């Protein structure tokens, strides 16, 4: 039974150490390429034979090659050929042989790509060691310009931050290496990943431990412009960390930050003095506005005052800057913008050069500054000039809407009614109907002209504009019959399955009658208007179900456009639920079910780091139309919950398989209720086979919330929920994210999993200290939202235990402060919502723990906004007397 294969392999390996490595090694390589019952026995008794191809082979190559660099290349090729089987994971070999053949154990620096690609199943299963990830930084710290090794180190850091939730030396060695590599080195685009690594490792890191060498690195990065990726990453890390730090300091190394901001603004002005260039200029203007926002506005206006593709970019960046920086002044600084852009539209260029000026003006006027008449008259004159210029070609898609939103001038009624030549027409209609229903409906023929002109777009986003177009009649029904007969006639004329105007365009006008008659049964009399749309939509469904051919994007688009349901009670959704469910009950349900059954029957750094992580979102583009049809069918079933039994067969088909079933599992997790135990049981088999290192726990939270909202009958559901929560409660290591769903699913309060019987007390108490700060305290209100007589004392004891656990704990003091004072303040604010506050004891304990020195008066005043002035301080007088508190209580 092939019992001599292992002996032959061992003999060939022993004969190829140093004596006869010319032929025995070739024989071993040929035997490994043949692999007769090798991959099947490696997972059960070929483990030693598979380990000898990485350990014994390396020990033989190091002795044979103890100049002549061909031996290392041959060994690397043999290792790649042995590892290309992809059947096993080789978790034990990936820690020894990879660490021995990597840069850090005279070197060739050739196995870096192999070690980076071999982390498909090794880094996604078990990364507890993470020794190579830390050694890669020290290996790349030298003058060895290896962009591949740098990318591998970045990928290893990302894996350690995602699946391991750890770092090294508090991100100090990486910063010290980047500071020396930014001075004089090569591969700047590969070395610029230090900013991304620090941003990913920002957990439990204050602003003082991140902005220390930030300006020192930015000063050296601003001088070089060879690699734009490193500069972009540095700017992103800056705008993510230093901007937030400056905002917090202004709301509560300032000179270095100001100098860096001034240098960035100077470089931005120099660069300003293409689409990518326009985006860079917009980002630079946003950064300059953020820097000016803690005579800065006047300086910025003078710089802007001192080319249509550049004027348009500047105008777009000005509104973006005014949005990013609140509290805009309406003074001469902003007035100089309108004064300059009043006569901007001089040439025939319709590239929106003059546009966005009225947008920024109306935004500032409605937001803040002053109700000055001069600025209003200037904006009105600019809007009139733009309407006379008639930039309907390109810029009026946003400029006209922004000018109409400035007041709701009215001379554009003819242009809005004749807008058949839809980001412009729908916006103009919404701006004209923004005042009232029949405000701009003075012309009785304007509504008919608009209804006749709207037949040119059928615009998938204009489905909501049907109610705004039908509201202009104001209980008149003048051109309602004409508008209803024009769409039916157009659908009867243009009726094709493989040509344009597919089911999406046919159903885009089906919900228009429900938003006119059913919204303002009511519209159940005109059943022919819905039957025609159903017959037009059922033509491309039954034909595509039996086709199963390539280029099926039309069916996918139709299913994505028809998946707009209600799933609740509202006005626009309440009127559209009839067309979503009653219009198509069983005409296409059976065809969709058959198509789904048939489909079920028959950059790249994320893919290499985790196969499960890749299959989660970016597996492949195959079966995209199938996934879209499945999602549309699930949404239709959820909205309906005739032909309600179609959804029952979909569950047994989706839970039949299973690495390619992740899409079906995620589609089914988003969805009678008592018999839904199959969906919960299928999640356990997937969680048992997964290494819990991917981001599937975030998608599992939706299914957990659905099961908690749904739940003898619920015993199996509770058991499945406990089994799913155990995978993160029993381990409680290297996840750093699964504590968000468990704390949120504690709604409805009544061995290892016995304490989780609808309590979630121990998990919420343990997820406070040994977790990210200011993360678990947001859900503290769910524990005492609706209390009872005994539940009040229970929540008080829980808060006391939490305070006692938080009081038990360089940057350690700054890290414990947001975990001991901010958490206590959040708990007190949550307990002081309705009753059972008991904030006097917390305020007394904060003074003994030096927690009141963090400006607690501001937090108390912010939390007492719903009460009178000093209401808590006046009410705590009866409780402060109960406090070794002769002078400490004062």
């Amino acid at each position: 039974s092939l019992v001599l294969n292992d002996l032959l392999i061992c003999c060939r390996q022993l004969e190829h150490d140093r004596a006869t490595e010319r032929k025995k090694e070739v024989e071993k390589f040929k035997r490994l390429i043949r692999d007769p019952e090798t991959i099947k026995h490696l997972d059960r008794d070929a483990v030693f034979r598979f380990l000898q191809k990485y350990i014994q082979k390396e020990t033989e190559c190091l002795r044979i090659a103890k100049k002549k660099m061909q031996e290392i290349s041959s060994l690397v090729k043999y290792f790649i050929k042995c590892a290309n089987r992809r059947a096993p994971r080789l978790k034990c070999q990936e820690l020894l042989n990879y660490i021995m053949d990597t840069v850090k154990d005279s070197n060739i620096l050739l196995k870096d790509i192999l070690s980076v690609r071999k982390y498909w199943c090794e880094i996604s299963q078990q990364q507890w060691l993470e020794l190579f990830s830390v050694y890669f930084r020290l290996y790349l710290k030298p003058s060895q310009d290896v962009h591949r090794v740098l990318v591998a180190r970045i990928i290893h850091a990302v894996t350690k931050g995602c699946c391991s939730q750890t770092d090294g030396l508090n991100s100090k060695f990486l910063d010290f290496f980047s500071k020396a590599i930014q001075c004089a080195r090569q591969e700047k685009s590969s070395s610029g990943l230090n900013h991304i690594l620090a941003a990913l490792t920002i957990f439990l890191k204050t602003l003082a431990v991140n902005f220390r060498i930030r300006v020192c690195e930015l000063g050296d990065e601003i001088l070089p412009t060879l690699l734009y990726i490193w500069t972009q990453h540095r700017l992103n890390d800056s705008l993510k960390e230093v901007i937030i730090e400056l905002f917090q300091l202004q709301i509560y190394s300032t000179k270095w930050r100001s100098i860096l901001y001034n240098l960035y603004d100077l470089l931005v002005n120099e660069i300003s003095h293409n689409i990518a260039v326009k985006e860079n200029l917009i980002e630079l203007m946003a950064d300059i506005c953020h820097q000016v926002f803690n005579p800065w506005l006047q300086i910025a206006t003078q710089l802007i005052s001192k080319l249509s593709p550049l004027l348009m970019i500047l105008s777009q960046l000005l509104p973006q800057q005014r949005h990013g920086e609140r509290t805009p002044y309406v003074l001469r600084c902003l007035t100089e913008v309108a004064l300059c852009q009043d006569k901007r539209s001089n040439l025939e260029s319709s590239q929106k050069s003059d546009l966005l000026k009225l947008w920024n003006k109306i935004w500032c006027i409605t937001f803040r500054g002053i109700s000055s008449e001069q600025i209003q008259a200037e904006n009105f004159g600019l809007l009139g000039a733009i309407i006379q210029g008639s930039l309907v070609e390109v810029d009026r898609e946003f400029w006209k809407l922004f000018t109409g939103s400035a007041c709701r001038p009215a001379v554009c009624c003819l242009t809005l009614a004749l807008t058949t030549s839809v980001k412009m027409g729908i916006e103009q209609n919404m701006c004209e109907v923004n005042r009232s229903f029949s405000l701009k409906e003075s012309i009785m023929k304007w509504l008919l002209f608009y209804q006749l002109e709207g037949d040119l777009e059928n615009f998938p986003h204009l489905v909501l504009e049907k109610i705004l177009v039908s509201l202009t009649m104001k209980n008149c029904k003048a051109a309602m019959n004409f508008f209803q007969s024009v769409p039916e006639c157009e659908h009867h004329q243009k009726d094709k399955e493989e040509l344009s105007f597919s089911e999406v365009e046919e159903l885009f006008l089906q919900t228009t009658f429900d938003k006119m008659d059913f919204l303002t049964f009511s519209v159940h009399q005109n059943l022919k208007e819905s039957l025609d749309r159903c017959l037009l939509g059922l033509s491309e469904q039954l034909l595509n179900n039996y086709s199963s051919e390539i280029t099926n994007s039309e069916t996918l688009v139709r299913c994505s456009r028809l998946l707009v349901g209600v799933l609740g009670c509202y006005c626009y959704m309440g009127v559209i639920a009839e067309e979503e469910a009653y219009k198509s009950e069983l005409f296409q349900k059976a065809k969709s079910l058959m198509q789904c059954a048939g489909e079920s029957i028959t950059a790249s750094f994320i893919k290499k780091p985790f196969d499960r992580g890749e299959v989660e979102s970016m597996e492949d583009d195959t079966n995209g139309n199938l996934m879209e049809v499945e999602d549309q069918s699930s949404m239709n079933l959820f909205n309906d919950y005739s032909q309600s039994t179609i959804g029952a067969i979909n569950p047994l088909a989706e839970e039949y398989l299973a690495a390619d079933i992740r899409r079906k599992l995620l589609m089914l997790i988003d969805s009678h209720l008592h018999m839904y135990l199959m969906l919960l049981k299928e999640l356990p088999g997937e969680e048992y086979p997964l290494p819990m290192e991917d981001v599937l726990e975030l998608l599992k939270p939706l299914s957990n919330v659905c099961s908690l909202y749904r739940r003898c009958k619920t015993i199996l559901n509770h058991v499945l929920h406990v089994v799913k929560n155990l995978g993160q409660s029993n381990m409680d290591s290297e996840n750093t994210r699964d504590a968000q769903g468990q704390f949120l699913t504690v709604i409805g309060a009544f061995k290892y999993i016995f304490s989780v019987r609808m309590a979630l007390v121990n998990c919420l108490k343990t997820l406070l200290e040994a977790d990210p700060y200011s993360k678990w305290a947001i859900l503290n209100v769910m524990g005492k939202d609706f209390p009872v007589n005994e539940v009040f004392t229970q929540f008080l004891a829980d808060n006391h235990h939490q305070v006692r656990m938080l009081a038990a704990e360089s940057s350690r003091l700054l890290k414990a402060l947001p975990l001991k004072l901010q958490q206590t303040a959040f708990e007190n604010a949550y307990l002081k919502a309705q009753e059972g506050m008991r904030e006097m004891s917390h305020s007394a304990e904060n003074p003994e723990t030096l927690d009141e020195i963090y400006n607690r008066k501001s937090v108390l005043l912010t939390l007492i906004a719903v009460v009178l002035s000093c209401s808590p301080i006046c009410e705590k007088q009866a409780l402060f007397a109960l406090c070794v508190k002769k002078v400490l209580e004062k």
